[PDB]
RNA sequence: UCCAGUA
RNA sequence: GGAACACUAUACUACUGGAUAAUCAAAGACAAAUCUGCCCGAAGGGUUUGAGAACAUACCCAUUGCACUCCGGGUAUGCAGAGGUGGCAGCCUCCGGUGGGUUAAAACCCAACGUUCUCAACAAUAGUGA
């Protein structure tokens, strides 16, 4: 079910944390306001990224019209955040 | 291993 | 450069180039100034080497992973960052290599950035100067 944050995995693991951040924000800006974007290259949190929007309609729209997107020769796998992000929890 | 210049 | 004021010589370290005649050339960052705030100490000043650890960058193995506190493993690499008396933050200047601006081209300018901590060793000798 719809949520401000979207979970993206199947991301090219060879990509630097800085480059990936700026690239993600770029392809997801046309969808709405981006409060933040979490990326880690840990053992557990790599190949993935959380991307938070300010509006749920933005996220819902981003998921739908970006699924399987060829992001670094690897078709994205977007999904809704199972849980809510801290940024949003401590707010409303 | 010596010699110069430089640092 | 030369390591706890400062300078010089020597041993010595590094860059670059040479063969007793040891060439020319190349190579070279501590130059200028000594800032602001806060904070810790009995005292603030390391152009040395090493060892751990962390971090970064190449590959290699493993990982398809729901986080929001950094944090898989392995091989190689790191030997350029500097000054402003400790630390954190900011600012000024320098050196370096990227990316912009301006030019006929430079030169000038703008911006972002550049390996850190811990332990251990070493910090000589000769001379000079408060
Ligand atoms: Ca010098
Ligand atoms: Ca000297
Ligand atoms: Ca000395
Ligand atoms: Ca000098
Ligand atoms: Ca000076
Ligand atoms: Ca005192
Ligand atoms: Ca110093
Ligand atoms: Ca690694
Ligand atoms: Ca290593
Ligand atoms: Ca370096
Ligand atoms: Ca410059
Ligand atoms: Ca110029
Ligand atoms: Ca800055
Ligand atoms: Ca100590």
């Amino acid at each position: 079910r719809p949520n401000h944050t979207i979970y993206i995995n199947n991301l090219n693991e060879k990509i630097k944390k800085d480059e990936l951040k700026k690239s993600l924000h770029a392809i997801f800006s046309r969808f709405g306001q981006i409060l933040d974007i979490l990326v880690s290259r840990s053992l557990k949190m790599r190949g993935q990224a959380f991307v938070i929007f300010k509006e749920v309609s933005s996220a819902t729209n981003a998921l739908r019209s970006m699924q399987g997107f060829p992001f670094y020769d690897k078709p994205m796998r977007i999904q809704y955040a199972k849980t809510d992000s801290d940024i949003i929890a401590k707010m409303k």
